[PDB]
Order: C-alpha cells, then structure tokens, then sequence
C-alpha cells in the first residue's frame, strides 16, 4: 500500500460568526477565543433543532496547525473534504488552495506545494452557509443545510506521478460495464494519471480484477512513459466469463478493481473500487428487472441528520440507519434530497441495496443556480461513479415558476446525467399529481410526490389518481416518490376520518397507520407503480417551522428523529416486505381508550393469528387489505384494563404479542 | 495467424561423397544423377547400423529449385533447419547465406534478401560428418554422427518488424520464473524485435498469458517506436496469484504464452510458447523437490535413432518412444549425449517428464574444441529455454586426459549455463566411481556412471560404493547418471555369476535382469542418489565396434533397436515403477532349459502370485529383493512341455502370466 | 592483499618454426640452440615494418623453467597471459594446461595441480600467428598480428576458494550502475567464487566501496557455506546517495571496489576494482550526452605497436600515446582494431578519457570466424567490464561479401553484446558512404569511414554527404568512424587539387593539412556526426604493402611511427580542441619553395596574430575555415632565404612562432 491516506479530524478550533464589519471590531472577534471542535462538527446541531426559524446561518472559521516533516519532498499533498455546509474556502499558510459551492459533495486540493516541510503549517477553512440564489439548495425550507465541516477530512500523500486524486474528488478510477448477463459482461476500467514532475517518466498501469474470495480473475498492464504534460486517460477491458452477478439482496457479490500505478517494479500508487456486475432495466407499465428478473422495489426515504447530531454523523449511525432499513425489508432508497455520504453509498453496495441518488434541486428556483447545480450534478456522479447500488440519479424535486427556465434547467441536468454516464437512468420530481405539468418529462422516469388524505382529497384518492394515470399514459416510466404522513407519538385516537387537518397540531400515529394500511395496498396492485418511497424513514429537522406541537420537526418518520422508537408503520411494512417473521398488534401507544366496542389489528406474515382479549379468545377475525392484515371488527371491553396477546405457528416455532389497553367511560 | 512457417522438407536430391581432388573427376561427379530424396533423410541409415567400423564420414549435398512469388515483396524470408550431421552451409543462387556445425542444433539464416522474386531460386546445402577435433563429439566412438538433413526444414515468413527468428534459432522469446510456490509465481517475458526497415517504426508488443482451457489470465500492453538500428528487447512481467503448478506426470499444467507484435491495430507478428509453473530443487541425501513436494526420479535415457531410420525420425517415432518410456514408469529422462528434437523436448513439458538435457562432449578432449563446445551449449539453451520439463543442462560425458584442460573446459561451460540461464542446475558426468577424479565437481550436480559387474568388479558392489560416497561427501548433489549391462536376446542361460566378461561375444538377456533386479534395490534405498538413469530404455547404434555377436549394436536397451521387443528388465522396471498392474514370469525366452531343477521369478507389483507348473500350484514362494519380486527355488521339470501360469487376482479382477519351457538332458550354453 | 600477483617475463626462451616434418628431424631442432629472450616480445618486430609482404607468419615456442617450493600446497595457482599472437597452448611438464585463439585477449589457466612441488617444473608455450580463416581477423590485410608473447605473464597465488581468476580471464567481478544522477546512482557488484576442495567451506564476501580519498562510503557483507560444486555467483547493491560523478577531463572522479573474501575472520582472497559513475547517451541529430549534459566528442584513433618495438610495448609507451592524445586536445578514443592492453584502458579510466574497444572483424569474412567472433567479443567485454572509460563496443570493420553472411554474423554479435553487457552501445563499421547497405544498422550505433579526396572524390564532398544523410536519416545515431590522408614528411609541395591521386608514390603532408582543415571545419557544424574520428593518431605498420614510398607503412598518422614528429595537423586539431595556448606556422618541413608569391598559414586559439615576412610586418590577413583558421595570401617572397614570425598576446604574455623558408627559382615538386 503505496498511497498514503489518514484522518485530518483531529486538532481544530473554530470560530462563529456573525463577524462586525469595522476591521478594528472584526480584528478583535477574530482575536478571541476560538473554541476547541472535533470532525465531524457541526453549529447547526442544536439550532436547527430544538426550536424553528431561529439558527444561524453565515460565515464560520476552522483553525489547524501541524508539523509537516521533510521527507514529503517531492511528494504531492493533498486534503480531501469529504462534506462541508456550505462554501468553503481553505488557506494554507494564507494562501487560497481551494473553494467549493455546496455543502454536500467532497472535494480536494493539492497543498503541497504551498507546505514549508520541516515547519509548522496553518489550515484554514472558511465554511458559509447562508442561502444564496446561485447555489442549491437555494433555501432552507423543506430542510436546512446544517453548517460546518460535518464529514471527515483526510490528509492524502502521494507520489509525484500518481492516479490523480482531484478530479472532482472523485476515486480517479471510473468502471463500467456492457452487455451484462448470466453468461459474460465486459468491463471498462478508465483511469486518470499525473505526472506532476518536469519530465516524461517511464511507468507501468497494472489493473486486475479480483473475485469477492480474493482471486485474480483478470490483469490487464500497460507500459509507456507519462507525459508531464496534462492528465492522461488510460483505459482497460475485461470480457467477464460467468460472472458472479451482483443480484441485489439476495446476491450482492461484489468484485474488486485493483489499479496500480508502477515505477521500476515498484508500486508508486493505487486506488481500489468495488465491481457490482449488473444490469438495470425499467420496463413502463410492467416494472424494474435486475438481470432480466423482476425486482421488487420497496422504496424508504432516509435524510443525513439524527436528533441531537445535526449531520455531523459517523459510520455508526449510517450503519445503524441502514439496518432498520434492511430489517423492514426495503429493496431500494432514495436518499434525497442531496448528496450524502461515500460510506453510506458503499454500504448499500456490500448490503445489496439498490438505491437513488439527488441534488437539492428542491422547492424554488431563483434563475440563478444552473451553473451550481451542473456542477453539484457532477460532483455526484464522478464522486460515486462506481457504486452498483445506484441505479438513477434525481434531477429535481418540487421546483415551479418559471416553468420556462425550469425545464431548461432539468433539461441540462439531464443532459449532463447523460453526457458524464449515459448507462444510469435519470429522474425528477414533481409535487402535481398530473402527468402534463409545464416541468415534466425531462428525465427518464417522471416522480410525482403524492400525499392523499393528508394535503389533498381522501387517502383512498391514490386508486383512482395513479388508474387515470396508466389510462392516459401507458408508456411512462412512473414512480410514487413520497408518501406517507405524520405521526406524532403523543398524540392518540380512533376517530379519524379519511384526511386530517394538517393545519391543526393534532397528528395522531393512528392516522398515519391508516394511511400505509391502505396506501401499501394500492401500490402493491398496480405494477405502473415501478417504484414507490414512503416518506421518511425516520423523523428529520425542518428549522423552517413548528407543526404538530412540536418544533422544527417534521414526524412522518416510520422511526423517530433519536432513532429509539419505531411506529406502528414500521412493523406493517416490515410485516408485509420482509420475510422475517413479523407478529404485531396495532395501537399499543393508543392506550387509554376512547371507546368501548373497539377495533382490534393484527399483523402476521406468519399464519392466521389468534387473539385473546383478558385471557380469553376473541374471534371473527377478518383479513384487511392484504394477506398480511388482520382484523377483529367489534371487540367489546372490560372496564380498568384490558390484556391482548397474540399467537400464531410456523416451522414448530411460536409468536407472542401482548399490549395493555385501559377503559373507564368515554 | 500473420507468421507463415511452412514444411520445407519436399523436393530436394541428394549427392553423397566422397569426392575426386582431380577437378576432371570431380566435375563429373558434380554432374551425374542425384538422388530425390525425402526430408527427413540421413546417409548413415545403414551402413551405421548393419555392420561395424565400416561407414561414410564427409561431404554430401543437398540442392532443390524453388519459386518464390512476387508477393514476398517486402517481406522477411527464413530458413530453419532442425537438424543437420554434422556441419552446415548453405548456399541461395550461390551466395553463402550461414554456416553452422553442431550437428544436433536447429539453425536458420535469413535469405529473402537474396531471392529472385517472380522467378526459380537455387538452395544448396553442403553437409559433413565427418569427425574433426574443433567439434563436438570429436569422434564417432561412443555412438555416430548420422549426416544429413536428418531433422525437417522450414521455410518462414516474416513482415520487415518481427520478432526474431535468427537468435541462435531459438523461438525468440525466453521464459522466466522466480519465486514459485502454491501461492503466487513471478513470471517474465522477455522478447526481442528486429526492425529491418531503415527508419522507427511504430509498433505495440502485447504479450498474453492463457490458461490451459484459453482463458486470458493477463496481458501487458507497450507502444513505441521500433529503431531501424540492432535488435532490441522488451520484458513484460506477470504475476500469478494462486497459480495451477505443473506437478510432473501427476498434473502437467501448462499456461499458454502469445506474443503478438502489432503495427495499426493489426497483429504482424506472433510467437506462442509454453509455459509450466514449477520450482526444481534438489536437497543433496534427501532428494529432489518438485515445488516443495518429494518426487521420485526413475530416469531412462534415449538416443535418437531407429533401427533401419538411423537418426531421420519422424514425430509418429518420437511419440512411440515416449509411449514406451511413460509406460515403463518413468518420471525423469537423460537424453544422452546431445541436442535432441523439440518436439521431443516439447512432448514432455505435455506429459510431466522430468528431463535432462546434454552437449555432445564426450570421450576425448582434444584442446581445440572450447569455442564449439560453448557455441552448442548457448544455442541448447536458448532454442530449449522454456520448456519446463528440462531441469538441468549435461556440460560433459567421460572426458579426462589432459586433465586441466577437461577442467578449464567443463568450468567454462558451467558458467556460461549461468549466463545464459541461472535457474536450471548443470551437471557433468564421469566414468569412475571416486568423487575426487579431477575433473569433477565443476557443475552444479556430480553424475558418475557406474556399470558395476560388467566393466568393473561384482554385481552387489554397489552398494558399498554408495555407502562410501554417501559417508565421505554427505553434501554434494550426486546421481546414478548410467547404469546396466547388454542383453542379446538370442542368449540365455541359468549359468549366471555375479560379473560378465564383456570381451566375450555372450551376452545373455538373463544376466542383464539379474543385474536390474538386483541394483534397482539399492539405488531405491539410498536417496543420497539424487536420481539414477538406467542405460538404456533402447539399443542403439554404435558404428565404430562390434560387440556381443551382433555388428555395431549397444544391447543394453529394455527394448530392442527395432522397437519391437521389450526384454525382462522392460517388466522389472514397469512393475517397481508403475501403478499399473503388472504380472510378469521372466525367463519366457529362455525356454530351452538347461537344468531339471530350477528357479521361477515373477514379477507383481499387485500382491504375491500364486504359479501353477503344470497345473499344479508351488510352493516355496519367497521375497526377493522388493515388495514386487518373487521367486520359487527350486522347481523340478517334467520332461518335454513344462508350463508355468502365474495368478493373482485384485479387486474383482484377476491376472495372469503363462509361459513354456522345455526340458530334456542337463546342458550349460555358458561354457562355450 | 591475500593473493600474490608476481611478474613472470624472466627467464623464458624462445625458438622459432617453421619445424621440421618428420620426427628425427624436428627433434634436433628441438634440441638446438633456443633464444633467450625477455617479455613482452614479438618475433615480427622486423619483418613487419622494414619491408613489405614478406614477415614469418607461423609457430614458435617459448620456454622457461622454474621451481615451485613445498609452501605452494593446498594453494591453487594460475598463469594470466596478457596477450599472444596469435593462438597459443601452453603445457606445464608437458601436459596441456590452456587453450587460446585470438591474438588480443587475456586467457588464464590453473597449473598448480599439473605442478610438482618442491621441484623444478618446466612451462612451454606454443605460439602461432598464421591467418586462418576461423580465427579473426582472418588476414594480415589491414595491418599485422605480430607473434608472440608480446605482452606481460603474471603468476597468481590463491588458496582453496577464492574469487575465480579463469573466468575468461576477467578480474572475477563485475560492476553494474543504473538509474545514475546527481542525485544518486545504484550500482551492483556481482562476484564469482569458487571453492577448489571436496567440502562446503564456510566463508564471508564483504563488498566494499570506497572515495577516490579513501572513505569507506558503502560496505555489504554476507556469510554462507561456499559449495564445492560448480563456481558460484553473488551480487551486492549499493545505494549510492549523492554522488561524485566521473565526468569525463572535466573530472575523472574514480571511487574503488574491493572485493574482499574471507575465511575465519580472515582474509583469504581480494581484487579491488575501478568505478567511475556516470551515464553515457546519444541522441541521433542531437550528441553526446555524459552525465546529462552534452559533452564534445572529438575523436582520434591508435594502434598498439611502435616502431622498432612492434607491439611489445611497455607501459611508457601506452602513457606516452596517451599524453600525446590528451594533449591534443582529444576527448574520445577509438582503439582500432581489437582488444587492446588493461593498462591502457586503466589509464583512460584515470585522465577521463571517453573510449570505444573493438574486435578485429575486418576486411573480408570467410563463413568461418562466426564462434571466435563471438569468443573473442565475450572475452573483450567481461575483461573491460569494468572500464567507466567505454561507452561502446566495435564488432565489425569494412566486411562485405557475401552479404547476408555478414549481416547473421554482426547481429549475432550485438547479441552478444547485449546479453553480455547490456548497459553499453555497440556500433559496426561500414567503408561505404550509403546508409542503406546491406551489412549495415544491426548495431546501436552506425559508423561510416569517409575519405573524401583520397580514395574518392574531393575534399570538400564530405559536405554534401552529412547534408544527405542527416536529411534522409534523422532518427539514425551516425559516427564518421575514420578518415583522413597520408602524409609523407620527405614529400612537400603546394601544387595541391582538390583530390590526391593516391595510387602514385607521392604523399605530400600538405595535403594531409589540407584536408583536416576544411573536413574539420564541415564536421564541427553537423551535431549529426555524433562523433569523428581521425585516422590515425600515429602511423602504423601496414607490412602488406609498400604505399607512398615507404615499405609497410600507413602514414595518416598525425605523428610519426616513432613517436618523434608531430605533422601539420596535429596543431591545427591542438587549435580547434584544446584549451591550451596554441600559435602555429604551417610547412615549416616545406622549406625549398616551389613559389615566389605563395600564400602564409598561421593557427592561432587566442586571438588575430601578426605575421612577419624577414622583418616587415605582413597585411591582409583574411579568415580561413574555422575560428583559429588564418591565412595570408599572396605573400611574395625574397631570394635566397626568407623568415616568418609570428607573434599574438593575451593575458599579458607572449606568443611567437618562427619558420624559415627559400625561395631559389620557380619549382614544383608535384609534377616531377
Ligand atoms: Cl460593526
Ligand atoms: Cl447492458
Ligand atoms: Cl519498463
Ligand atoms: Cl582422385
Ligand atoms: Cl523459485
Ligand atoms: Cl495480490
């Protein structure tokens, strides 16, 4: 292992602003005390969070100094950024090494040639992130861009000659495959090379191919001298006999490219990516196939921040976040609505999860964020090139007047998708529920984002809405994109009706348990549906407002915003797309009861449950809307309290469920 | 396919000497009949093998008239001979296109550059054999030169970049291994490219290793420009992670290497060879390692002629002889005494034989001889290089006085193997039994030929000779390199001592299975013989004498010269070797017996025999000198027809051995 | 120092062939009267330069004998010649220790085992230097191989194991430098030892590298059980930080190796080598690189006899040819036509001069010299392995006929070269002027001998050639390899064309001059002549003809065959490359006028001089072919006698020269 690759977290001090604008007073404030941060760090953590419209949001600076010793002489230095919210400028010893526009993608510089070796070295990193009309997203309103350096930085060592390492921040390795099936797949590698040195130096590119076990399946070598002379592409083929597919979660075997850059035998440096042989098809009406087999596609939603944090995350948490993910039995994320972190990405990859990648392109356009979003767009794309797991990646999200400017603007997102990896489907994403909106039809797949019964018509409005589409529009690629609604633990009932005031702060878990009930059900049978998201999987921060008596949040969570609790939707989901055993009784929150003749749910993926209510059997038990769905319609209570405990059988096994509901008058 | 390499072997006439030093008398017989003849051909065919000291040594010419296109316009144009006894030349409308001599080397000239196109063209070749004392062998003593063509020719055509087909006649790439273990195996390729054009040329050498199925493994891949000035030489390097070893007759693995020389994304230039994973190494006392694993080496030798082919062999030959020695058991071969044919070399890298590849130098040193003598052992070795069968180059065979000399000689050849190959050992073999000869140990491994109760003292002597050397040099590499003793078929008897005079012309098929029975038992018992050749899997022709009643024969083959009839020892040998069944009652010809009451040996590799004389089992049955060899003594003859069936059945099946001998009065063919 | 090196010159007889045929006869010559002689010597020191086409080509034998004390046991020791024309034998007690063929190479052979201690041994040497058709060169066409032991013999001392002395006579290690900059530069050490007894022997190699001051600045060390069997090899690296590159005269900055093997914590054997690290480099069109940076390549050429002395020379000799050519301003030798002394190729390694050695391939070929070629090619290298003074290797001379023979032939020997030493160029000679030759391009480097004017064409067409080849050919790395005229002091006129009829007996030294300053002026302006080189740094015996008025004499020599005149030219080229004051008159050997009015050629390196004509300063100096070029015309002349001076200043000296002329009546020398 020849490159040379370590955190650079460690020892900053930062400083918050506001900053006066007398530079007498800003000399002061810049002279006081800097408080003492470690990476990830964040100052939007607690702000953000705790109470709405109210976090600040402007210029912040982190300090570091550090002994570079001097046998990097002739070596190449670099910093990598993972995430930064949201410009960012960085100094080394006061000179300006690099800049960046938005708080979601990596990047990196060369400051080698700007250290004194031998000496003690200044980092600074002035990071800013008040909204600005030239940068997405251009506002805070669905979510706010927390501040800070709230990725891990790395300190990267090279050789003079090297893959290069700031190309967009990217891997400098870009992989990719054609003709991909059960019998052979061929395998482009490309890589980026400098020679940052004066002359043109005499090299060996050696890439191979390994097998998950470690195996080399493949080597392709090559020898010629490295121009000093700009970047050189250098490219590689691979014909893949019976390759082991990447099948998603069944099978998500992974290969591993291995480049290798070689001096006199010698390797000087190397860079590794995984290799995920698959193929992606979408087929409009009927659905999405891995492999030629019909997938299918669960679709969960899951935002950078957890109660507390902020975004300021490490792998816990992502990993923590991708289980309950698994373990509710999800096929596919959509990880909107930004750019979020590699190791989250690679994760998916390992896991088998076949998942959707953003740009905030979200709720305003100001005419003024083109540029920034192209430039967002390719960050993202040559930053997660490699991923297998990713199968599109989302253009826009609720973005309107003027319709004019914003479908040129999707319309050279798309373009760009295109031109900088024409294998991967694009896709955007309306709020409308028609097909036609002025906005559109400039990406391969068309999203809608619907939430009946919540903010239009009844729940059961989805049926009629998503049938009159497939009617008129047969050969669109369409995905349901979000939905859901909000559920606030605190709040408990049996009276509902088929939409709820989402003005009043009344947002009671029951509802939103009657709403996947439903919901899922529809989805389920009406395969025009390629792809649905629940919206979310967990509770985020909105800094923008309060609702449903709580602040700053938004609670469509199907696990809240600490990740301690899972709701009622959780294990209907889980119930109905895991094949894990899943034996549930709804309501155990609702537990003072309202009424007397009340209903009782069951979920079992197991078998037919039995129920008994205080000791004794219950019965009439009916199916709901899906053969995973039980109910007891006219359950009549015992005063005080009341027991229920649930049964079923499978493979000689048992399954228990009790909760504790309590009556005394109405 | 861009490389045309075409048979060259049809339509030639033959003029054999010797000839007139009167110009008159030598013009006619410039301008009398050729002989049409046929490539392979020799000269020597017969009157080397049918009759003693009495044979043609000297010139003899080759001519043959052909018509090369126009369409080589532009082209490279080659010829490559295989093999011709003894030295060469050849002559293209005239001009002297090369010289060789070495008559055991393949060599090539290039000649387009003197064609006619469009028009007929004149190839002369003018061959000698006869001995002359700055070549190697220098004399015809120990076996002959057979002149001629003997091995085929070959016309090849290059484009004006290639890869060379004029290095010392080899294939133009050489193959490497360092570091070869289960695990992982350094492999270089080292390739040579001429540019006969006068100005660079732009060109990319894309070296390819497959697996033995045609599965690419790696490629390297290099673009530049092929100067117009000397030859040059580019290494390309793969590493194998994991690599299927070649195991010997166990598992011969072997990757297939390409080499294509491309100019405009077009393939110009091809050149494939072999290659076989594996690490030789010998632990002198213990034995010889075969990546890591202990591996027994049963060796035979062969030498290149038939009866009635002389050495002008065919493939369909050169098979039947690999049948045979794979038959027997072999794991190992000596191809005493010289350069044999790479298609040989080639079919044992393709069935695991382990081999040992040898220069002609041998039964005399004359002082003026060195420059050939390295000459033949650089080319061996590049032509050779990388067939992984071959584990050791032979510097020399029983040379001596003038000792320094013989030293000097040996020590320069040694070294120039290490030169040209450092990863193969070398050896030298001597005649005496004493490591101390001063002219031994200036090689990697010490052989000693030893034919003890032939040439030399008792049959069992043996084994105290071993038992010194083993003592007294604990360290050094050392191997039986020749062993046995002559049997005419047409001898027999039961009169056996434990020596044979060899001035006598009785030499009884009895006495030399005795011998085998005997020293195989010790050799197999004393590993500090890092291996034993047995002489000879085949009689063969050795012109100068006459010995055991049959002209210009060595009789010490387990099969005859004819390849017709295998003797006893042929059994002996199949049964301590191979896993094969084998069921064998020796002394089948022998029947005419001389005593009323005798031995029986049979041979089982496949649990004791029961033997049946007429029809009626023995008893006595006793162990001989190894797990497969048993003897009753004494069996008494009836008179006229006595029969003996041999059986032993293994595993739900049953073998059997029946031979007849015929008795009638005591008689002794040993005292005549 | 472990090893003994002692001079063994003293002592030796001599007796010359041709020898009687039958044996009575021979053996009273035997017993004749021998001469007693001393070595180096020669028996054609006469015959080769007196007269033409007569000198004894054939056998002679040396004798000396000598006794060898009881101390020598268990030591090993060795015979080192230096030098035989042409193939020698030698015997010790009349057995054949060591064989050679070729006038021009160390060979080396252990006698001790033939000696016999205690007593007196007798060493006899067999020399012959008749041209054979198998050993180069293989006629006395270009120049002669004087016969003998014309260089020094040295006796060796060693023990059991040691450094090998008899790996073709090369000093047994071998130093390699690669990757080479100011920076760094990783040099390895290989050495091969040998153990002469029957044990392993338990032994260290220390390998160390020490500043041309005496600082150990890189040592390695290891230990190991040296095996008896076969000669072994070990190599060693060295990380070399930062350092002292040889740079040519700039700075012939030498570290040293020594290479110590020891037993028992002692030392039992050492040789200590020179190492001068630096890189050489070409670039067709470009030049000479060293180090780096572009490095003048003014060239002469020598060969190693002198007059009187033929080749036995001493080292005074050798040191004074050197002085001579550093003197003049040289930066590069080519020393024609084959391997030449150690001392000699020492001290270029010392006063930094740049050279090219060279085997004697030349003239004609026969078909028959290939594999002394080759040996004699291998010899030259691994015995000047370590010379930091080579950058190239010469393998062929003016050979055509027949073609494609010649052209296997050179490539083979690249071959060699490059298998041999493939750090360093080879280049190959051609007569013709033509890059397309059919013998041409099989080397690193391509040499053309030109002499425009003198066997072809004028003067003044060496322009037109470069201005061709350098167009037609950019890519080709071009030496103009020799060229020049004869030049007879006695012969003197100024009735001078633009070619010299070569083929009557008159070599006018003006003509020589006449030459060298335009054909300088032409080179020096063309960087795509690489290099030049001048024939010849001094005449030489040539014992074949009689040309110009003088038996067995090639008179192109700057200087004169016995060292005593310098010509004309040796100061017009001291002018053009030395750094040193230089003001010069030519023809003052020209002094019996031809004209009245005649034109007066002055050399200055500093500066416009003054000339004066009896004592009145001269006008009109105008400006000749190159900066240091001036000339006067029409000077007219007095009667009887007349006077020249001239003067120059710099640097607050003075310089001055003065010839004396007479004019008498109107002559011209050319025409009668
Ligand atoms: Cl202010
Ligand atoms: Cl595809
Ligand atoms: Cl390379
Ligand atoms: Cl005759
Ligand atoms: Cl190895
Ligand atoms: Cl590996």
């Amino acid at each position: 292992l020849a490159r040379q690759v370590t955190a650079f977290n460690t020892g900053w001090q930062f400083k918050k602003g506001p900053f006066a604008t007398d530079p007498m007073r800003a000399a002061s404030q810049w002279d006081g005390k800097w408080e003492t941060v470690e990476i990830p760090h964040t100052w939007n953590a607690m702000d953000m969070q705790v109470q709405s419209g109210s976090f600040y949001e402007g210029a912040g600076y982190y300090r570091k100094t550090q002994f570079f010793p001097h046998d990097l002489e002739g070596k190449r230095v670099f910093l990598r950024f993972e995430g930064v919210g949201a410009c960012a400028e960085v100094y080394v010893n006061g000179k300006l090494a690099g800049t960046h526009k938005g708080g979601y993608s990596a990047f990196a510089c060369e400051i080698g040639t700007a250290l004194k070796l031998g000496a003690e070295n200044e980092i600074i990193v002035k990071a800013d992130n008040k909204a600005r009309p030239d940068v997405i997203p251009v506002n805070q309103n669905l979510f706010g861009v927390y501040g800070g350096i709230y990725r891990p930085v790395w300190l990267i060592v090279t050789e003079q000659n090297n893959i290069t390492v700031t190309d967009c921040a990217s891997p400098g390795v870009y992989i990719t495959q054609k003709d991909v099936s059960k019998k052979s797949a061929d395998i482009t590698v490309k890589v980026k090379l400098d020679n940052a040195g004066l002359q043109p130096a005499a090299v060996t590119l050696e890439n191979t191919i390994y097998t998950q076990e470690g195996q080399k399946v493949g080597t392709h070598s090559r020898s010629f001298d490295l121009s000093p002379q700009g970047t050189q592409t250098y490219l590689s083929t691979f014909k893949l006999k019976n390759p082991h597919l990447w099948q998603g979660r069944k099978d998500p075997y992974l290969y591993k490219v291995v480049c290798r850059l070689m001096a006199d035998g010698k390797v000087i440096d190397e860079v590794v990516q995984p290799l995920g042989v698959r193929k992606y098809e979408i087929v409009a009406g009927k659905g999405f196939f891995l492999n030629g087999e019909k997938y299918s596609m669960y679709g969960v939603t899951r935002h950078q921040d957890w109660w507390g944090l902020g975004s300021a995350l490490k792998n816990e948490h992502h990993d923590f976040d991708l289980a309950a993910i698994m373990d509710v039995g999800a096929t596919t994320v959509r990880f909107a609505h930004y750019q979020q972190s590699d190791y989250l990405y690679s994760r998916c990859d390992t896991l088998g999860l076949i998942i959707w990648a953003e740009i905030p392109c979200v709720n305003r356009v100001t005419g003024y964020e083109t540029e920034n979003a192209q430039s967002q767009l390719r960050e993202l794309i040559r930053q997660s090139f490699n991923h297998p797991s990713i199968y599109v990646w989302g253009l826009h999200n609720e973005v309107y007047q003027p319709h004019e400017y914003t479908a040129a603007l999707t319309r050279s997102l798309h373009d760009l998708a295109k031109t900088e990896d024409p294998d991967r489907y694009t896709v955007s994403v309306n709020g409308y529920g028609h097909m036609d909106h002025p906005v559109n039809l400039n990406a391969d797949i068309q999203g809608m984002n619907r939430y009946f019964g919540w903010y239009e018509k009844k729940i059961q409005d989805i049926k009629p809405w998503v049938e009159q589409l497939e009617k008129d529009y047969p050969y669109q690629k369409l995905m349901l994109t979000e939905y859901g609604a909000d559920a606030n633990l605190a709040h408990q009932t049996e009276y509902l009706g088929d939409a709820l005031n989402w003005g009043k702060p009344f947002y009671p878990e029951t509802f939103q348990t009657k709403t996947h009930e439903y919901q899922w059900s529809i989805i389920k049978d009406h395969p025009y549906i390629i792809a649905s998201y629940l919206w979310n999987m967990f509770d985020f921060a909105v800094p923008m407002w309060t609702r449903g008596g709580v602040p700053a949040r938004n609670m469509k969570g199907l696990i809240t915003f600490d990740r301690k609790t899972k709701k009622d939707s959780y294990f209907w989901y889980k119930a109905n797309w895991s094949e894990e055993p899943v034996l549930y009784l709804t309501q155990r929150r609702n537990a003072d009861r309202e009424k007397r003749t009340t209903a009782v749910t069951v979920y079992s993926n197991i078998g037919t449950p039995k129920v008994y209510l205080n000791g004794q059997e219950l019965s009439g038990i009916r199916n709901g809307y899906t053969d995973v769905h039980y109910v007891f319609d006219n359950v009549s209570l015992a005063d005080g309290k009341n027991i229920l405990k649930a049964v079923v059988s499978t493979k000689g096994k048992e399954y228990t469920d009790e909760i504790e509901w309590n009556y005394s008058g109405e």
